[PDB]
DNA sequence: ATATATATATATATATATATATATATATATATATATATATATATATATATATATATATAT
């Protein structure tokens, strides 16, 4: 999964298509808003958020 | 070992603002019908006088 890849699948269609698309892949997420993302990187790298 | 109570995200329902068409209400102008009035002539009825036909009486 790449940015050049998320462009071109932006280029194909909008949101849905990147919302069918994280189904479709395995290892990848998405988050309409950037609080669930952020608690993402911080369960992953086990850090208070401060 | 089972669902339960919660957050997240999605979808729908509800409200606001504006454009557009249609309905309702009011007022004016026009046409139709009715009513009266005017004006004229006709038609009807009644009064008086005249002339005709009919009915009744006397003589023939």
């Amino acid at each position: 999964q790449t940015l050049e890849h998320w462009l071109n699948v932006y280029h194909e269609g909008g949101t849905r298509l990147l919302r069918q698309m994280e189904k479709e892949a395995i290892g990848l997420w998405t988050y309409p808003n950037k609080k669930q993302y952020l608690a993402r990187l911080r369960d992953f790298f086990e850090v208070g958020e401060n």
